[PDB]
């Protein structure tokens, strides 16, 4: 029984593997903060501060501090970090904890310290940071100790990540800033300037989820929210196809990035690549149609990874058990 654990600190999710036992955590991103006196409380993290976007009181906010790929706020982030290493700490289990976090290929010096230090902060004995692509890929099912290069497109909340990988090693990376939340964006955008419907972050997902699609069709859902001009509550029918059109530029969006990872990859390994196509990961990758709209573009095959968001912990604790 051990307390030894490896962590996706996600952009939406963050999911906590522990050593013997599987995945024991997956919750939101989000803290909420408390304004009390002139200072800021944890008031709530995880599922219950998720459900606070978009409906705090004038005293509360919720955060999500690590909503764009970078620590934006390392107080919160820490106070995050703190909780959820705490909650799944077992006191049957050793002391001295080992912890892995993933990191993405572009986080910066100074954002590795900060998130070791969380974690010693925590309780960890010892810290380990791991190349987030090589877990998205290695818990994608990806043979990654081969030779020939894979190449990983991993879609998340505020980026996507694109990787080629060989012989357990990253060849290639590259983040933008479009994925999960710029869908969610522009869903809100389409509904303001073609409905006059002002709706909340949390309602943008669900539409997502639910009719949201790369490629036209279709079925209508309800979707409510503030009227624009006027402010009072109302509701309007969306449709598949006007989903569609709502995320057409954030689709196109992550396939010009794909492409311009694609566009950069040498010779022996473009062979490679060409041979075993795409690897889709990350709740991006279930986008219904996303994998032939980048098929399309990219001539190349586009497989969607067997449980896209949970890839990258299953990956990183495949490597806390070896
Ligand atoms: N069924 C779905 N269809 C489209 N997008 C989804 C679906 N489920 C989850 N997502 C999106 O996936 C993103 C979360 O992906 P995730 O890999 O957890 O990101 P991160 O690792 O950065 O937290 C969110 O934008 C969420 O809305
Ligand atoms: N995990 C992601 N893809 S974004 C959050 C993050 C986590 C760790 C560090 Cl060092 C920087 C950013
Ligand atoms: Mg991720």
């Amino acid at each position: 029984i051990s307390n030894d654990i490896a962590i996706d600190l996600g952009t939406a999710n963050t999911l906590i593997y522990q050593k013997g036992k599987g995945i024991v955590l997956n919750e939101p991103s989000v803290v909420a903060l408390r304004n009390v006196g002139g200072r800021k409380v944890v008031h709530a993290v995880g599922i219950e501060a998720k459900q606070m976007l978009g409906r705090t009181p004038g005293h509360m906010e919720a955060i999500r501090p690590m909503r764009d790929g970078v620590i934006a706020d390392f107080e919160v982030a820490e106070e995050m970090i703190k909780y959820f290493i705490r909650k799944v700490h077992n006191r049957k289990g050793s002391g001295n904890p080992k912890v892995i976090v993933c990191v993405p290929s572009g986080a910066t010096a100074v954002e590795r310290r900060a998130i070791n230090d969380s974690c010693l902060n925590a309780g960890a004995r010892r810290v380990g940071l791991i190349d987030e692509p090589m877990a998205a890929a290695i818990g994608a099912g990806l043979p990654i100790h081969e030779p020939t290069g894979s190449m990983v497109v991993d879609i998340g909340g505020g980026t996507t990540e694109v990787a080629v990988l060989s012989l357990s090693g990253i060849v290639y990376s590259r983040s933008v800033r479009v994925g999960g939340d710029k869908m969610d964006e522009a869903i809100i955008s389409y509904m303001r300037r073609h409905h006059n419907l002002l709706i909340g972050e949390t309602t943008a997902e669900r539409i997502k989820k639910e009719i949201g699609t790369a490629r036209a069709p279709g079925l209508s859902i309800d979707v409510k929210g503030r009227d624009l001009m006027q402010g009072v509550p109302r509701e309007v029918r969306i449709s598949e196809k006007q989903a569609a059109d709502a995320l057409a530029e954030p689709v196109g969006q992550i396939v010009e990035a794909v492409k311009v990872a694609l566009e950069a990859t040498p010779p022996e390994l473009a062979s490679d690549i060409a041979d075993k196509g795409i690897m889709l990961t990350g709740g991006g990758a279930l986008l219904r149609g996303l994998d032939a709209e980048i098929r399309d573009h990219t001539g190349l095959p586009v497989t969607v990874a067997d449980d896209p968001l949970s890839c990258v912990a299953l990956g990183c604790g495949k490597v806390l058990e070896h």
